[PDB]
């Protein structure tokens, strides 16, 4: 219910977050396979063959048997070295990017949380000017029935209690629509959330910007992605160096053979080499190859690889020029929460000075009840959209955490703090 | 010209749609090479060869000239026939996707024609605007003549005339604009559309929301798609079972060759052996093969499939509840839809009454005709934003339609029930 | 300082448009391996290997001892020079998309510059309307303290001060926003920049639509794009026909061997052929072969390539709506420009003549000063607003010469001619 246990049970519920640990589940195991090649390739082949060689030495007639395993086992060759640390780094990639969804996870279940909020404050503002509106169409109702004014005044008030109910359904609509909003992070709905404690609300400075400017230099996340996109590419680059290795291989086999000669020219002087064998074999030894020249195979991809580099490189410095772009523009977006919230509370004050004044002048009599309530529309008014401000102000709160790449549910619990009474939902 | 029609010159005019068909029939056919391989596999390379032995077993020449057919054939190969799957059910993917993009042809069909309609009203009562204005510019023009009022107020509706001379050109220009983007869709330029029926408004009433959702839940495209993503998932799986599979085979091939010899050392001795060969062959048999194990090749992408089924069910999960969200968002616009069209109904009458009424003003003179064009100015702009509420009670229609996963072309026949007069467009 | 100069020092700070460059750079290169496969093969791959025969082959030891060089050369295959026709066309490809990017950069730099602009703009105002509205609240305050006056308009006048005050904050904000957003392209803090010489300002009439369209045939980048993206499919067509090519081929190739015998069962009758020998040899001749039939492979392949001509021809199409499309509404834009311009200019007169009205009724006092400024609020909103259209027509200017797939640093020096004054931004 609190925005804790909120993140609490949602924290499962998040499905492209755990779509992303499995991604990373993905990634390490493919790890595994990437070690894989270096390891010995023990085999097994099997043949049966009749064959008859028509021509020239037409009329021999000849079966073939044959099976055989064969193990292999290649040495020398860093390419695939070098491919195993390019899914080292492409691993550690993976979990940045997913730290950062988990980053993204709290960012929207706060903002889902706020919306709600939101929804049920105007709605009772929505409310409170419709039944205003309402007393006031009686009022000039009345007024016509007495006859002392044209139908068209009538009318007028009509349309401004009808469109007033359009307001109140289309904001009650609103509110349900933010709870489906909410359980499509928690795949639950929830019949009341805590309302703010505004009383002790948090009017905290800004830290100066350079400091913030260094600690974005260290931990954001994406920038980070980026070097290690680059130091892949320079990986890339070895990669492409390694078509100059000269590959040491070895073999390792043995292999059964029967083959029964037949056909009539195997009749006659067979000499022993027209006779049936049952031979056998244990073949073991040395592969090996170098490529010298292939027509400018391994050349062009050198200065290919060169490119993917230096263009990885622009894109490192484009994520430099983002986060500094980022981090300046949400510490300006606090500060002008915090003068909004100043201005929004002025508003407030003044409001309720004016209310209370025309009760005062009901007090008396000197008014009518609408005229009180549409004091309290103001004043609702004023209220929550100050409350507006504040929430704006914790997002913000947020982002700025957000920018540095840190976050963590501590903060939301630091957030947790700042909720208090129990609020039905619908 | 009428809806229906339109949709039905837009049904080739589309290319998007045609391509998405285009690329259906790529998929079928592509199955046809997903049962190629099968099939057997005949072939041929005849080629000469001379050669020139050297060191030791010097100085004997020799030309070999081989020429064989080789067809073969495997019988026992599961993996083939699992890769056939995925192809079938790629297919019934782009399939469903296709016809996802036809109800999206239908919806920007529609909506692109009301846009032309509500454009046409805009321009419409903005030119009557323009006229009223204008005579505002004259009357106070007049009054400056004659000595009274300053000439601060005679630029002031300098300025109301030339503001409102900008608001002309920008509707004709948004008009034309409109326009262009039915053409767009249509390739047909259309001087007129006909205009709604009004006077025959469908007030139906919202189905209760937990049938839409049982529809919906049986038959949208999205979540269909999803399924068979995950199917497909599962197919990939038993695809990296199939590394286990035992590769039974059958070769079967022929030709002839003819070696003749040459140089000094054949010489001497030549045995039948060194005499020219002149032999033919008929290799027939079986060739199997068993992996083994192998560093554990077929081992991580099991895992690697099972990752990819999980994370594929997380976004079926994901589609699910996300389509959760539309209907029950859409059913709720089509309510906002109701009360917006009451509310604006209402302002209709209550301005018109008030027309009437400065109307009787007139009839004794008390006001300026220009006075009666503001009332009428108010009158029709909030007549056709009436009506524009209608054809947003349209769209919801068949955006309620499209979460089901349905829509055809008879919600549009309805739609074409809906349209009366005609109205040339410019 | 200048636009030109801006535009210059930014044309090589650019990182996505290098990026772009050095992937042409690649697409280029790439043509090069492209041409690779037709030159020849050289090649080695000695190695040795020992042999024990057992069963009926039992007893006789030997290892064998090889190195051969290994040329080879392919001689027909036309499918080679087809997807090098292929590699070809994608470097037109990526040569037409940099040029895109290439005035992407243009028309931004020119965007972020003016933004620049109205943000000074918007915040001078800003600041007058600050000092205005706090010698009302001052009065108001005055007014008060000799009691003439509700204490509610008091704090009236002070929510106004406060709502005020955010406003400059958050205008001064959106000033450093829109410097780092220069800073974005540029990487460089500027303190100033020219001021418009609106003076001199253009109003030049459009060419007609229809002559634009003829000129829009020409050379937008995108269509061209698309032609480029079908030739490449008719490529890929043939490619698919490449399939029937046989395949000729040239072998040539020698190498060395020795493999001595060991064992006891090679003694006794060895007759020559159970001896060591260091045998060479010198293999060179003809490669050849020929598909016949191979289970339809090269026969589904045909009809996907087919479906992938018709398919990006409808792109084409599609890409032909777009360009008129958007270039008949960029002319639209710009005729709304004009009218725009025109409307506030008569604004800025009306508004002058009010406050110099009003500047004459303080002239014997009537008002505050207070008053009078707040006709200058209107006055320089009036203004720089109409500044803002003036950059709107200039952004018009170029967005419609973008359109035609032209632009140059030229136009941006056209537009250079229009700077006048040095401004500093903070």
């Amino acid at each position: 219910e609190n925005l804790m246990q909120v993140y609490q049970q949602a924290r499962l519920s998040n499905p492209e977050l755990r779509k992303s640990a499995a991604d990373r589940d993905a990634a390490f195991e493919k790890i595994n396979e990437a070690r894989s090649p270096l390891l010995p390739q023990l085999g097994l082949g099997a043949d049966y063959t009749y064959s008859n060689g028509y021509r020239d030495a037409n009329g021999i007639n000849s079966n073939a048997t044959s099976a055989s395993l064969q193990l292999t086992q290649s040495i020398f060759d860093m390419s695939k070295w070098r491919a195993l640390t390019l899914q080292e780094k492409a691993a550690g990639i993976q979990d940045v990017t997913y730290q950062t969804d988990q980053q993204t996870l709290i960012l929207n279940t706060a903002t889902a949380y706020f919306n709600v909020l939101n929804a049920i404050d105007v709605l009772s503002y929505t409310q409170a000017q419709k039944e205003a509106i309402y007393r006031q169409l009686d009022q000039t109702t009345q007024r016509f029935n007495v006859g002392l004014v044209a139908i068209t005044d009538v009318q007028n008030a009509r349309a401004q209690y009808d469109t007033v109910l359009a307001n109140e359904l289309t904001a009650r609509n609103n509110l349900d629509n933010a709870v489906e909003q909410l359980r499509q992070i928690t795949g639950n709905y929830y019949p009341e959330l805590a309302a703010l404690n505004v009383e002790n609300f948090k009017t905290d400075k800004p830290q100066p910007v350079n400091a913030l400017l260094k600690e974005a230099e260290k931990r954001n996340l994406s920038l980070l992605q980026a070097r290690l996109s680059q130091d892949l590419a320079r990986e890339q680059i070895r990669q492409a160096q390694d078509g100059h290795l000269p590959t040491l291989d070895l073999t390792a086999s043995t292999g059964i053979s029967d083959t029964s000669y037949s056909g009539s020219k195997t009749r006659g002087a067979a000499g022993t080499q027209y006779d049936d064998s049952n031979m056998g074999q244990n073949k073991v030894g040395l592969s090996f190859s170098l490529p010298i020249y292939q027509g400018g195979m391994v050349n062009s991809q050198v200065k290919q690889a060169q490119y993917n580099f230096v263009g990885a490189s622009e894109q490192l410095e484009s994520a430099h020029r983002s986060v500094v772009q980022t981090v300046r523009s949400s510490f300006n977006n606090i500060n002008a929460s915090i003068s909004s919230i100043n201005a929004y509370k002025q508003a407030v004050v003044s409001a309720q000075s004016s209310l209370d004044a025309m009760e005062a002048g009901y007090s008396v009599g000197t008014r009518t009840i609408v005229d009180v309530l549409d004091a309290t529309t103001t004043l609702y008014n004023a209220k929550q959209e100050l409350a507006n401000a504040r929430y704006n102000y914790l997002i913000n709160q947020l982002n700025i955490k957000s920018a540095l790449g840190t976050l963590n549910e501590q903060d939301l619990l630091a957030l947790n703090n700042a909720l208090s009474k129990p609020v039905s939902t619908n």
